[PDB]
């Protein structure tokens, strides 16, 4: 339907609109840690250093997102649940 309508692991593109919303971190944290969107899954330190931050920053502000992030989900009939669901 709406900007998603692609949901799957590719469902991190209505994510990417959350980068929108909030700050590209929110759009490349769960990608970086979950491997989406052409990103790579990696662990909290390497993840941490592809984008040039501390571990606790991709892990942890991902983990704050993960609340908000089911707002703008939520509205669009999509679920945060399917970018962790591999």
């Amino acid at each position: 339907g709406p900007e998603d309508t692609t949901q799957d692991d590719d469902m991190k593109q209505s994510i990417v609109k959350w980068l929108f919303e909030l700050n590209a971190k929110q759009r490349e944290v769960l990608a970086r840690r979950f491997g989406l969107l052409g990103y790579e899954a990696a662990t909290l330190e390497d993840v941490g250093r592809e984008i040039g931050l501390t571990r606790e920053r991709v892990r942890q502000i991902q983990v704050e997102g993960l609340r908000r992030l089911r707002e703008i989900l939520q509205t669009q009939g999509l679920n945060i649940e399917a970018l962790f669901r591999e």
